């Protein structure tokens, strides 16, 4: 059902609690834009659950043994040792965080003409790629755009896609297969085994070389245990090692699924590759040995990604943000289904119906949800995505995403009960207007008014 | 109506959770006594409240910044100054926990034959006050002996039983008056205000002493600002400024209410008993500039101490036992009622009618409580009040009960369900429970490291 | 020689350096009492060693690991598992410090007629000796008290005066032999292994127990691989091993050896005495699986311990106190010779020849000391010593108390410099007179004015 | 002259201490590179300052408050607010250290074309500016190529090489000058707030930007405070402010002057730069609210820097790196002059003038040092340079030299003593020392993987 948490509370960090009058004061001061609120000002955070987690003992316990060399740091040999161990690739290099291991990969396996193909993309991922001249397909099945659609591992690469890449393109022309476990924008779905089984089939038959984005592999891992049949005997880590077998290498954001606020790595088993990435690593994150990381940052990473093999862990953590998934659609708010992995979606086209799309619905939604209730939640419509047009996703969805182990089923209580509350009376919810808007990347500067 | 957590989860503890067969090995390993089980093969352990709190990162900071002199240590000062500011008291010697500032007290202001009197005891308080020549009389109303009586304030002094004690014993004749708040033996409950100022007004004209056992003063506080008529517009932090302002002086656990793992201290106005306190202090604890404890430790005291006053904090402490003592009570389980601040108390003599008190129902009921959920819980009955010095049979007490002590800020809403459902289960086939029998029964505290079989 | 630290320096402890001109402002807050000098206002704080060591980066990772269970804590486990390891005995109660390990004791093997005879005293352990109704015996050999006397081993007890005792008063009359290592009254002096064997060999023969006072007993270890013959080839580890085979039981400070802030212990081989020690600890220190302790300060002592084991530890901290007292004694300042294993004691004595007794020198060369360096030191003369009269000690030092790994060399010199030339013109030190004084405990909170 | 430590020591690091036969097996795995050795195995790390620093007790106080928010964290506003207040510059972007810096300011500020020129360089700095299409220009004054030239501020720029610069090529072709304090190719060598002055004054005139290296600042201001003439009665912090105000941004790493063991920042006065800053930060080190920093390690930096400032630490900072050098020198050992802030260069050529520099006498001079006396340091001659990458032969450099780098707060004047009395010892019989020949050279960075045998 919902299990309790797999921990105790060591210790507490503590938070404003100021009343409804005061958060809109603080909601108009930050210009109507979740993403200018004050850390100070919120209760909950759902901002992101990129390294927002809270730590264990253990990995506090390494925080007081970092080996802070600029060489031969044991803290590196530790994580080397882990990361080896459990993904089981051959060489790995330690990147400040995930899109620093992006940068490095994007810059040594893309030529400035090839494809890169992956389950649907993100924002970070997909610029390192474009930057290095290829240009994105998206080959993830169609019932991965469906936010209603319930189905299962709705990360799966569609495998007839793929071949029709292969067909009219060339296997010369794919730099890579770009796999994302979970799949963070379809709402954090999961990727089956038989699929990347199926996948690393076809791209083996042609050559083409297959890399994951494995932020959140772990819980990607529990969804094979626990829907997908023949693993409910294995272990998380029986079947994390299973997934990286059929992969060249992964980039990995460490802020996630190893459960710390900072870091990340870049896998591999290529040796010459290996060998180009440690030259390249050093202009921009730093030696391959700390790679721009802390020693004691290496060592609590190399500590919490052990940690995230615990089933109870995982467990509770999916099962925890099934939680508020299902309070919200017990009560009738329409969200993206299935709950992922990592966060639930409010889908704001249905839930602000009343509003156009040129009106900001999420935005404002986002907006609304702060100031009933203290919590911040992530635009991801319209805003986040950016001729002089305003370009129109499918997906206009308020992120409530959910750091790892940092709430309780009370705190899930309070997002949930609020959001029911402003869903009973959706009609107030009023539009947005642009005051000020960069390029490039707005949803993080922009600042709106009512309409 | 039950808050969800005023707080965020900093870092966490990793709990091994064996399974239950697990358990069932580890129980009989410990000789069904969950005193001798070992920490690290316990999910939720609910033995006591004292000293396993979780600190706050504002207190770890102070944990980093421990000035760990022997003398004039500015973590000292920065105690001293919050407790004089807090509690209003003119003079804080500190202590490594509450026993040792009882040790103090009751060598300062006891004369071998005075009487001591309070709202019932405690087992450390009451044995330095006997250690040192006292006797103790207890003058809590009547009410407060009864377990199922659900009324506010069942801690509250009878006044007549103390004027009582005034007239056939002489004031002269009186150490001290010994108010504790909350009261532990009870069940954590609270005294009222207006009885702290009675108690003040009738031992300040026959010159009689009050001193507090303030362990869980905070807790009590709360109490008196959800129930006590007039105080609903004052914060928690005027409340117990008003409390201490009836008192000459208290003893102090940090372990409990100051959200801390060790410490406590020692208060008094009296310039000339703290001139004795000083030196005391130096043969028992340690200088009056650190009084036993590590620099670091006065300081997350401090800190702590000023975190209990916020009102978001202690509404979830109390409701969040209240929570769980509720949802006993709506499935039929008996506890003592009213819930106190800190625990929730198991009748284990109507939770296993089926068994005498000479089969030890409370203390197999704790173990077969861990191995159904992993919960550790006190046996407080039969067991704990051990044996007769002269005629060696069992003190039989009137409360036969198991008790889930919760530490603050270290459990969830989930982790009462976990406690509440398996006791909810194990309710409901209560017939099942057997008895036990001694196999190793030590000489005196037996409840620590005796060991039992099933009969 | 003099070796350098055998560790580096992880984090840092900021200090006020004030000028002189503030410090003798500071000073005269004080009543020229450096024991009510405030912390913030030192820049070199001498008072003591105890509680005042630098930990190691293992135990603050320990500090993140405590198990504050009120019963059956894995940091007691790893604590008693430790002391029986390294010191040998078979049963160990925990304690907030050293005297609470005395009041253990003192309780347990006292009645109230008996005779408690040690090489020499401390104040706490004498004053719950005779609080428990017994008779101290100094029985320490006459050299000890000679503060110029440059012999090795001077804590040495007299076999023959201890022989005497048991001849003239009987061994039923002896409550238990207390030997202290090192001797701190003494100086900081060791005590040989071959003393400790004849000891024992004596009071077995009587039926008589051995208690040792062993907060100091790792650097009394070092002094017998230093210095007796036969030892060279043997570890620390080894030694501290022997050296307690020949008790009974010990109480030991923690806040001294054991590298930590807080703590103690009490051991002992007798398992009725332990039953016993298990049931008074209840109410004087808490339960026996924590004593008045928390459980991370538990683990710090723990690991601790096993620190001080390591020789190039050891030989650094005793080396280091001799390294001051080398540059003391070679610009002639006069100090006790030989320099003991934790601190140099200036002989105030013949330091202020010019002033008497009763114009208390060691106070107020203790006084000046501050004034011109900054330096705290701790009187230990006729005002430590406190019918109506002054009570007179053969020794009026001012002790030099070095906490361990706390301090560089370059501090030392700035110690020695200062002394130094405080000593060149010694004639200008004056007397102080009382202003307050309590009784018992008078070292305290005493306070002074020039004469 | 040589103070003691301004502080104490509040933690110890452990350490192995292997005997000389051990650190011999020790150096041959790591193929006499000692880059290859493990931390584990050495008793005097003093192969860089970048990261290795010791951190003090408020640091780690601010540690336990890390703000971990993805954007709005406390510790970037603590941060911000810190920078703003002591380097004056307007607008504030932290990276994860300098090198993530550079990057964003490279881009930022170099059109594909330009001349990027300043007194002398750095590798990571001088990549960014060529990877983005500049032509690097050296305009320090030639008396910084005299390794031997013992005198005060060798890190000034030549006024009439900038003005030749602005003269011949074009001031819009001039993307900036990039102005280091201090010098690290020059070993450390301070810049005079006169030549700060000038430099602004000149690129005013025409219109040209100045950006700072920043890394060493601190330790340049303490040279200005100690040399340069009017500046004895201004503080540190003041010193600091009036350096940056010639400046119209600056990339930092806090690694360095800033006391931790990761971070870095970026600043410019410049509203349009800045927004573009925002930007960029995001594709390569995060939100401009962490910027590739835990919120913690930005609270350390916030910290660390306001604690650069004080005038007792970094004195002793330079005098300990000072100290050595001049034991050294004393003794007869060659080495770079003047001693800088942060290392002691030893001059391998005159240290092993027996051996030729195709032998590595640096390299094999590092390795000697590590096993006479488990003190590890780094190779900056023949080996770091390189090949050429067209005829494939040594990139051959004047300077043969090996690198003692001090980290801050993490070694005493006993640690130097060591460090001189082996070289010492190693000089009194440098004769023996044996040349190198590799057995593994990688493609690209040597210095970091090869390895050698002795001949
Ligand atoms: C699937 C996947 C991710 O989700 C991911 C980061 N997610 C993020 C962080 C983010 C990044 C950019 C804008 C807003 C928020 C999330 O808020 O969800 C990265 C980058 O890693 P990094 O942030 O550690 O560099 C790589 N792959
Ligand atoms: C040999 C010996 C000791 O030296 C010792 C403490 N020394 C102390 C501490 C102290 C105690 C009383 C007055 C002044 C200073 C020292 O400053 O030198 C204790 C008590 O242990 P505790 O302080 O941990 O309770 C037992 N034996
Ligand atoms: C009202 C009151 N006053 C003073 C003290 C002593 O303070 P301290 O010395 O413990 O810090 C306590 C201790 N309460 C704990 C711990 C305990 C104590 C004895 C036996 C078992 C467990 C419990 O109630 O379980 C108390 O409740
Ligand atoms: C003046 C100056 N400006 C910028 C940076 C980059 O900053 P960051 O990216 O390192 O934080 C540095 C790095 N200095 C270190 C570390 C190092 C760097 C390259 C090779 C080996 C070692 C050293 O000098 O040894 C610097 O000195
Ligand atoms: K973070
Ligand atoms: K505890
Ligand atoms: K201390
Ligand atoms: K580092």
């Amino acid at each position: 059902n919902y299990p309790a948490e797999p921990f105790r509370i060591k210790s507490v960090e503590t938070v404003s609690m100021i009343p409804r009058d005061e958060r809109l004061k603080k909601m108009q001061e930050a210009g109507y834009n979740t993403f200018l609120l004050n850390s100070k000002d919120i209760y909950i955070d759902l901002l992101t659950d990129s390294g927002t987690n809270a730590m264990s003992d253990k990995q506090w316990a390494g925080m007081m043994m970092g080996d802070e060399a600029y060489a031969g740091s044991e803290n590196f040999y530790h994580l080397e040792r882990t990361v080896q161990e459990l993904f089981g690739f051959k060489h790995i290099v330690p990147t400040h965080q995930g899109r620093g291991a992006e940068n490095l990969l994007s810059q040594l396996a893309i030529k400035p003409g090839q494809y890169v193909a992956g389950n649907m993309y993100f924002t970070t991922t997909r610029y390192h790629q474009e930057k290095n001249g290829a240009v994105f397909v998206d080959i993830v099945r169609d019932e991965a755009h469906d936010a209603g659609l319930n189905i299962a591992f709705k990360g799966d690469i569609d495998l007839k896609k793929l071949q029709k890449l292969i067909d009219e393109k060339g296997a010369e022309n794919i730099a890579y297969i770009c796999l994302a476990v979970t799949v963070n924008l379809a709402g954090g779905q999961p990727v089956s085994m038989a699929n990347m089984r199926a996948v690393r089939e076809l791209t083996a038959a042609h050559g083409i070389k297959v890399f994951y984005d494995a932020t959140r592999c772990v819980e990607n891992a529990y969804f094979i245990k626990e829907q997908e049949q023949g693993f409910e005997n294995k272990s998380i880590a029986e079947i994390v090692h299973e997934m990286f077998s059929y992969a060249d290498g992964c980039t990995m954001s460490g802020k996630k699924d190893c459960l710390v606020n900072i870091g990340g790595f870049l896998c591999m088993n290529d040796d010459e590759m290996f060998s180009s990435a440690k030259e390249l690593v050093v202009v921009y994150e730093g030696m391959p040995s700390y790679g721009g990381l802390a020693g004691r940052d290496m060592e609590a990473m190399a500590i919490g990604l052990r940690e995230a093999m615990q089933y109870e862990y995982i467990e509770h953590r999916v099962k925890q943000v099934r939680y508020l998934g299902d309070k919200l659609k017990a009560a009738g708010v329409p969200i993206v289904e299935p709950v992922g992995g990592h966060a639930v979606f409010l889908d704001a086209r249905r839930f602000c119906e009343h509003l156009t799309q040129d009106e900001f619905p999420a935005q404002s939604l986002a907006a609304s949800i702060y100031v009933e209730t203290g919590v911040r939640s992530m635009e991801r419509g319209i805003i986040s995505a950016g001729t002089g047009e305003h370009h129109r996703p499918k997906l206009e969805t308020v992120r409530l995403t959910i750091p790892r182990r940092v709430y309780t089923y009370a705190h899930m209580d309070v997002v949930a009960d609020g959001i029911i509350k402003l869903y009973q009376h959706k009609e107030d919810i009023r539009g947005l207007k642009f005051i000020y808007e960069p390029k490039q990347l707005r949803a993080f500067t922009a600042r709106f008014d009512y309409i």
